[PDB]
This record gives C-alpha cells, sequence and structure tokens, in this order.
C-alpha cells in the first residue's frame, strides 16, 4: 500500500512562488500529485500539479497571499491518501503604480493632486510619496525634484500652493508596502492651460497643503 507522503513542508520562495516538499512514503511511488489553492477557495478552484520528485515549486501565485496545499503519491494501486494540509503565505512585493494623477486646478498657482490606490497593492500600503519639480518642454528637469513630507502619508490627496506661474511641473507619486517602494506614476502639467475651479477648505488643523517654494 502507498502511504501518505510525510512531513509536508512549504516555504515562500518569493512573492509569486512557493517551494513545497515532502518525504516519500513507502510502497514504490511513481510520482506525486499536489493540490493547492488560495486559502478560502473551493477545491474545484484547486490547481493540480504533477511531480516525479518529492518537491515542487508552485508558480504564478499572488503576492502576499495565503495558500493551502497537500500532496499524494501514486503507483501500482493508483493514488494513495493525501498528506495533511500545509499553509504558506507568499511574500509581499512592491505595489504597482498609483492610479493616474488627477489635478483639480484652483488658480495659476494652486492645484489639488489626487490619485487612486494602486490596482495591485501586493501587500498593505503604508505610505505614498509625492515629488514635484520644474521641467522645460522635453520633460527635462530644471533643478532638483522636491519631495513632500506629510503627517499622514496614506492620504491620497495633496494641495499644492505657490507654484510658479505659467511654468510646467512634473509630479510623481509612488506607493510603499512592507516590501518597499513601487514604480511611480508621473504627470506633467502647466496650471495656466487648465480650467480653474474654486475649492473649499475647512479651517482645521493638519490640512495637507504644501508650499511649492518651501
Ligand atoms: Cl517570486
Amino acid at each position: 500500500d502507498l502511504g501518505a507522503p510525510q512531513n509536508p513542508n512549504a516555504k515562500a520562495a518569493g512573492s509569486r512562488k512557493i517551494h513545497f516538499n515532502w518525504l516519500p512514503p513507502s510502497g514504490k511511488p511513481m510520482g506525486y500529485r499536489v493540490k493547492y489553492w488560495i486559502q478560502g477557495d473551493s477545491e474545484s478552484e484547486a490547481h493540480l500539479l504533477d511531480s516525479k520528485v518529492p518537491s515542487v515549486e508552485l508558480t504564478n501565485l499572488y503576492p502576499y497571499c495565503d495558500y493551502e496545499m497537500k500532496v499524494c503519491a501514486y503507483g501500482a494501486q493508483g493514488e494513495g491518501p493525501y498528506s495533511s494540509l500545509v499553509s504558506c503565505r507568499t511574500h509581499q512585493e512592491v505595489p504597482s503604480e498609483p492610479g493616474r494623477l488627477a489635478f483639480n486646478v484652483v488658480s495659476s498657482t494652486v492645484t489639488q493632486l489626487s490619485w487612486a490606490e494602486p490596482a495591485e497593492t501586493n501587500g498593505e500600503i503604508t505610505a505614498y510619496e509625492v515629488c514635484y519639480g520644474l521641467v522645460n518642454d522635453d520633460n527635462r528637469p530644471i533643478g532638483p525634484m522636491k519631495k513632500v513630507l506629510v503627517d499622514n502619508p496614506k492620504n491620497r490627496m495633496l494641495l499644492i500652493e505657490n507654484l510658479r506661474e505659467s511654468q510646467p511641473y512634473r509630479y510623481t507619486v509612488k506607493a510603499r508596502n512592507g516590501a518597499g517602494w513601487g514604480p511611480e506614476r508621473e504627470a506633467i502639467i502647466n496650471l495656466a492651460t487648465q480650467p480653474k475651479r474654486p475649492m473649499s477648505i475647512p479651517i482645521i488643523p493638519d490640512i495637507p497643503i504644501v508650499d511649492a517654494q518651501s
């Protein structure tokens, strides 16, 4: 009789891969079948992976995601029983870019900047960082970018005042999670060419409003 594979054991091998191994059972196993799924899913949603050796690498997994898996051996009698179930979480990976930058332009020197959360957070987002700087026409920076420091970096909007009139700026936003910073979303805009709309600001502490010429 083919026994259950023994000491099933899984470890994350990145954000998108898990290595799962086990000890061969007694009884002339000819190979193994691994079933794996996202913790919470059903077993018609389970993936089935064959292997000829007592380990596999699971691939094309979701970052920062709990998986469940188990493995059986097969041989002359067919399939033996499955191992006990093991769980393992993939690593976080940096988020994707934030959503496209939205500018609500108030005046020739003031604009609100906002953005959607990254389509793939690949973890929990703990901060955004906004940078901005003067550019010419080739998106060529004129001097250094500035980075904005704020009390609550999880907010997805900023008010920027005292920008240089009739001058284009590049703005970037990136997001951070436990794995670090992802790619930036960039936009280049000159407030002079934008239609203006007034906005209301509550007179309260901690409004995230930044002076562009510190
Ligand atoms: Cl990976």
